[PDB]
């Protein structure tokens, strides 16, 4: 049973194995009844050469699981910045949403991780709420997390439609000087961008 063996090894992270499994013409998108490919266990457990020859051998980068986890979930939950480099290098919807309603963007901010957060942005990752209608941003305020409100409020102030330069680098500024002050600027800055549109 090629399938199982892939399985195995993908979450077990012998390279070799997977080498040689797939030699001999084991599924690359094998899934179990929970919907589990070699691609979601080898990003869940972090082995990123795994991820590149089963991404190089055809595995489907958006799959997602009977919780409707894909491998850039597992990724961004479970901290891994260079597979969430790699899977998004190779097309994974970077706007994936879980049974929950919840992105990458989400799970990364859940735990505090402040690289792939900022990697997430960079390919154009959306704030979203999840079913609890709760961005990335609230995420950040209801823990503890300065940083991560502080740069999810950049972000939020960088996009706003109708704040022109100066207030846009006055909020920036102010997101400089005291990060503690994140969510309150954030407030005014939209305070401000709702009063002149």
């Amino acid at each position: 049973d090629l399938g199982r063996k892939l399985l195995e090894a993908a979450r077990a992270g012998q390279d070799d194995e997977v080498r040689i499994l797939m030699a001999n013409g084991a599924d690359v998108n094998a899934a179990d009844n929970t919907g589990t490919t070699p691609l979601h266990l080898a990003a869940y457990s972090g082995h990123l050469e795994i991820v590149e020859v089963l991404l190089k051998h055809g595995a489907d980068v958006d799959a997602s699981d009977v919780f409707g986890y894909t491998p850039l979930h597992l990724a961004a939950y479970w901290g891994h910045l260079e597979i969430v480099e790699v899977l998004l290098k190779n097309g994974a919807d970077v706007n994936a949403m879980d049974s929950d309603g919840m992105t990458p963007l989400h799970l990364a901010a859940k735990w505090g991780y402040l690289e792939i957060v900022e990697v997430l942005l960079k390919h154009g990752a959306v704030n979203a709420q999840d079913k609890f209608g709760k961005t990335a941003f609230d995420i950040s305020i209801d823990n503890g997390n300065e940083d991560l409100a502080q740069i999810l409020a950049f972000y939020e102030i960088l996009h706003l439609p109708n704040l022109n330069e100066e207030q846009r680098n006055a909020f920036i500024q102010s997101l400089k000087d005291d990060p503690s002050q994140s969510a309150n600027l954030l407030a005014e800055a939209k305070k401000l961008n709702d009063a002149q549109a």
